[PDB]
Order: C-alpha cells, then structure tokens, then sequence
C-alpha cells in the first residue's frame, strides 16, 4: 500500500518533467538541486510539439494553460542574405499544426517548478548529490548541504537528471569521454525589451509581433543569425552561429565580448540594422556558447537497473539543434510511464524498458544535431543565396514532432518486455528504420 519512492538529481527542465511524470502517475517524488533554478539565467528555450503533448496532460491541461501566452504563432521562417533581401518564406504551417513554446527558460523553469510543488514534489535546493549506490532491492545517495552535513537518502530507483556535466554518468559510463569540438560556437542572449522600445532605430523589429511572432533567419559569410520575438513581443532573443576555435566551456555563465558579434556583422550591408536591436542585450548576458558533439553513451541504466541517465546526462544536444528539452520531456515521459506499467516489484525491468523506447531515437536526433554544428548546411553566400536547403531540418521532421511517446509506450510495452526478458534485440519503429544503420546506431 506503498507509493515507489522516485529520487530525482537535478532539477533543470527535464528534472522537472520527471518529476512532474512521475508524481502526476501516482509516485512518490524527492527531487535534489544544488542551485536556486529560480535565478534569471540563460535565454529562450523551444520546445516543439513532441513536448507540447506531453506537457498538455499534465494537471488536466494546468500547465499548457500557464504556458498559453508562449504559444508559437510564427506561420513561416524568413530567409534573408547578406542584404537582408527576403529570398524564401519557408511554410511552418505543419510543424505549428499542434502548438509548440518558445520563452525564456527561467520562465519555463518557474511554471514547472511551481505545478510539481503544487501536485506534491518533495523539492531540496541547495543539496549537492553524492555518491549513488543501489542494490537488487533499492538505490540511495548522499545529499550534502551547504554547511558539510551529510544525510543519506534512500528509494527505489534514481532518475540522473544532473545534465551535461552529470557526476552521476560516472555511475553508469566510469569512463569519460569527451566530446569533440566542431569548431562552431553560438552568441545569444535575450534583448532588453525596455531599452529595446525606446530605440527608434528599432521600431521596426515590433511589426507584426502581435499577431504572429518574428522569425528571421539572416545568413552571412561566418554567420547564422536568427530573430525571434514571443509572447506578443515581451519578449525577444537572438543567435548567431559562428566559427570559433578557441577552447570555450559549454556553460552558460562565462563572459563574452558583444563587439565580436559588432566586427562580424557590421562588414556586410545588413549589419547595422541587425545591431540596431541585438546592441540591446545587457552586457553580462551576452552568452558564446561552444556547439560540441558527444557521442551517444552507450547505455543509460546501471547494473542493478536501479539509476538512470535522462536529459542532457545522457545524450547532450548543442543548442542549435532545436529538440534538445524535447526530446530530455519524452525520456521523462517514457520512464514514468514504464514504470506506471511495470510496477514497484519489477523497477530494473521498467527502467530497461525505457532505455530500449527511447535510446535509438534520442541518439538520431543527437547525430543528426552534429550536422548543424558543423556547419554543413552553409554555401558558398558570394555565389550562392540562402533558402530551405541551409536550414537545419530537425525542427522540420514530422517523425519527430508528431510523435506521442506515451502512446507508443503503452502499445509497445509487453513487447519490449518481452525483449529484454528474451534477451532479444528491441526495434525501436520511433525513428525511420534507415535512420539506424545510415547513422551507425547500436542498440543498446
Ligand atoms: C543555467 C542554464 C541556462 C541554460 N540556458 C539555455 C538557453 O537559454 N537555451 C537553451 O537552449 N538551453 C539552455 N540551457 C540548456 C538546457 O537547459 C538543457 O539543454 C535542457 O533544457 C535539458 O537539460 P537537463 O534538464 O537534462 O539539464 P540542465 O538543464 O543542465 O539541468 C541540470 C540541473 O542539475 C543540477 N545539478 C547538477 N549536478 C547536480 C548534483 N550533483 N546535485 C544536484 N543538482 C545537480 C544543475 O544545478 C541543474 O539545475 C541552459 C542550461 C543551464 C544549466
Ligand atoms: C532550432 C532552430 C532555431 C529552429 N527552431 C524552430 C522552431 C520551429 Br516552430 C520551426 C523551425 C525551427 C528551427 C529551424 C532552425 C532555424 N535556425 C536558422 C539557423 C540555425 C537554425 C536552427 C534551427 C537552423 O538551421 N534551423
């Protein structure tokens, strides 16, 4: 007469999500954050309608209801060059068919926090996870406060949720391995709305904002820039994917120098109209973030079945890639509802399960997201002028964003079971079967 007791390290979008999941589903959740995730921190976040359908179940409809006013209501990308001549409207009428959010991530972050919180979330900040350990029978780790104190926590399983530098993968994966640079870096920030509407110089970027949010793509010699308003323009941000070598962390904190950005747009025609509205992001928001490829790990679940990678732990995407919480909300939604399925007596069989749902499909998505950081979608802009063949098409495949991962879940659930019972080989039909072999994905 016993809830499962869930024990969630970290508290990022996908930690909240799993907690979110797994409490929504009747389970008991304590969930660990060593940091206040409530500091304004970071800029917009996308989360396409894979999400969104998950996110739409949670609390009857509470949630999306919170997060009605960050509905996308872009009908099309527009493509420009160097000129800022408009080339090509690319048509978002399929992907925008069910809704998709774009909004600050402190914002999402709050909305989240405050539904699990509501719904019965056990939540401790300021507690730094330590040392996981697990036997047949149950999990537990050390939380460790700021004073030195130590306190031992125990459950049935752990859900890492610990993000790109997860100290729980150590747990699983014991040797590391680090990512290769793809000689690609993003600025980006938001802007400051205030400072933003008292510049004449400006105005133009509010045009039509109301009704349908900005979404301009400018391609430069060394750049991808892209323009985004949402929330009726409360709120817009920018990037600009550009070649970087120098040996950037991938967090979110670092310093970085705004005129970099100036010298490599103010040389083209476009430029100064460009600056116009970026000048107006606040100098310590400015953000160079590095674009790495990890590879895929080659599993998520520890030898007693009882600890878990999910999120950014287990298969890091570069920002650029546009599926990177998404695809974090569908490993939560997944393993909430295998262990749903599977019950408090079976928890290794439920996390396997879950591993085998989503391990394919998250690693496609992560390969593929190489592409964009490398840059190969760019051409040669002195000869050649940018249209639906240099846009990233992640964002773009129905096999992705039209897919209901809890759907998929329970239909398919006794046959993976069967699977990992039998020892046989899963076949994820998530992703394209072509996908696998073209991109050399081995089953876990
Ligand atoms: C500060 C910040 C700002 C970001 N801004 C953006 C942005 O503007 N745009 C974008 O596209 N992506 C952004 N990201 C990345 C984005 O959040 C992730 O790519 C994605 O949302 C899902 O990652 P996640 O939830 O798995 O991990 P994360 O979002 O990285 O969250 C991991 C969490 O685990 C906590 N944690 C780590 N180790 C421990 C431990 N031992 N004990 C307890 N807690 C621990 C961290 O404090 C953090 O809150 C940001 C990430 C961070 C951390
Ligand atoms: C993640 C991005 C920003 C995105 N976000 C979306 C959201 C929706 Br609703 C529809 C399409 C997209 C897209 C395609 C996008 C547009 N961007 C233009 C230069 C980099 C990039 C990233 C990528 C690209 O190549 N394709």
């Amino acid at each position: 007469g016993e809830e499962v007791q869930v024990i969630i390290v970290g508290l990022g979008i996908v930690g909240l999500a799993a907690a979110i999941e797994c409490r929504e589903k009747g389970h008991s959740v304590h969930a660990f954050e060593k940091s206040n995730i409530l500091k304004s921190i970071g800029d917009c976040i996308g989360l396409q309608s894979n999400a969104t359908r998950i996110i739409k179940r949670w609390g009857d409809g509470a949630v999306h209801e919170a997060l009605r006013p960050w509905i996308v209501s872009s009908k099309e990308i527009r493509i420009h060059n160097s000129s800022g001549r408009l080339i090509i409207r690319q048509d978002l009428s399929e992907v925008c068919e069910q809704p998709n959010y774009l909004l600050p991530r402190s914002e999402l972050i709050r909305v989240m926090y405050e539904h699990a919180l509501k719904i019965g979330v056990e939540i401790s900040l300021g507690v730094e996870v330590c040392e996981p350990s697990e036997d047949e029978e149950g999990a537990s780790v050390v939380a460790l406060t700021r004073d030195g104190e130590r306190q031992i926590v125990r459950g049935d399983f752990i859900i890492c949720s610990d993000g790109v530098h997860s100290k729980m993968r150590k747990a699983i994966m014991p040797q590391p391995v680090e990512p290769r640079p793809s000689g690609y870096a993003a600025f980006r920030a938001l802007v400051d709305t205030e400072t933003l509407k008292g510049d004449p110089e400006a105005s133009w970027v509010f045009e039509g904002v109301e009704e349908n949010d900005r979404f301009d793509v400018f391609f430069l010699s060394g750049a991808q820039i892209a323009l985004q308003s949402c929330n009726k323009g409360k709120v817009f941000s920018w990037f600009c994917i550009h070649q970087d070598t120098r040996n950037l962390l991938d967090v979110w904190t670092s310093p970085a120098d705004p005129n970099e950005m100036l010298d490599l747009i103010k040389v083209w025609p476009i430029g100064q109209r460009l600056w116009s509205v970026i000048r107006h992001t606040q100098p310590q928001k400015f953000i160079n973030y590095p674009l790495l490829n990890h590879k895929p790990l080659d599993h998520w679940v520890s030898s007693h079945g009882r600890l878990i990678l999910i999120g950014d732990a287990a298969h890091p995407l570069s920002p650029a890639a546009g599926q990177g919480a998404s695809q974090g909300i569908e490993d939560a939604n997944v393993l909430a509802t295998s262990l749903s399925l599977a019950g408090r007596q079976r928890v290794s069989l439920a996390l396997h399960v879950a591993e085998r749902i989503r391990y394919a499909r998250a690693s496609a998505v992560q390969l593929i997201s190489h592409r964009v950081n490398e840059g190969w979608r760019n051409q040669d802009w002195d000869a050649y002028e940018p249209n639906e063949q240099n846009i990233a098409s992640l964002p773009l495949e129905t096999w992705i964003y039209g897919h209901d991962s809890q759907a998929y879940t329970e239909q398919e659930f006794e046959m993976v079971v069967r699977a990992v019972q039998e020892g046989e080989e899963y076949h994820a039909t998530n992703l394209p079967d072509k996908l696998r072999v073209q991109l050399g994905i081995r089953n876990v």
